């Protein structure tokens, strides 16, 4: 937790030199190795997410690693924030998509599993499936449903 803190802390730190859009404070960075840093960072969030989300142990953890998680893409929105169609730094951010490819999707897909967890307790065909309602349904009802 406390070195997430740090990774968090050094990130708004990170926004605060782009955000009014000096323009040259953003050339100057998007041509040092925060990509790479940027990189090795999803790697951390598209494994971590799936191992900690297990027990509630780890779901006070989670909190402060989607935080962080949060706290990553405020900054690389704050690269974007003066291109033009084909810009520069549009591109590259889609470099870093590419030659990080097969990582962005585990969370895509780890995101897809708790929004449609709404509206399926928010349909009756489900609502009644096992209870009235009360705080309870099932193991093998709530499988099959």
């Amino acid at each position: 937790s406390k070195a997430i803190q740090v990774a968090k802390q050094v990130f708004n730190t990170l926004t605060e030199y782009i955000q009014g859009p000096c323009t040259g404070n953003q050339q100057s960075l998007a041509h040092s190795r925060l990509w790479d840093a940027v990189v090795g960072f999803l790697h951390v969030f598209a494994h971590m997410q799936m191992k900690l989300s297990q027990d509630s142990s780890q779901i006070e953890l989670l909190k402060e690693l989607m935080d962080l998680q949060k706290d990553m893409v405020v900054m690389l929105l704050s690269m974007l924030e003066g291109n033009v169609v084909n810009g520069t730094i549009g591109k590259q951010m889609v470099d870093m998509l590419v030659e990080s490819s097969n990582n962005v999707e585990m969370i895509l897909k780890f995101f897809d599993m708790f929004l449609k967890l709404k509206d399926l307790t928010s349909s009756d065909t489900f609502k009644e499936y096992d209870p009235d309602g009360k705080g309870v349904i099932s193991k093998r009802d709530f499988h099959k449903a």
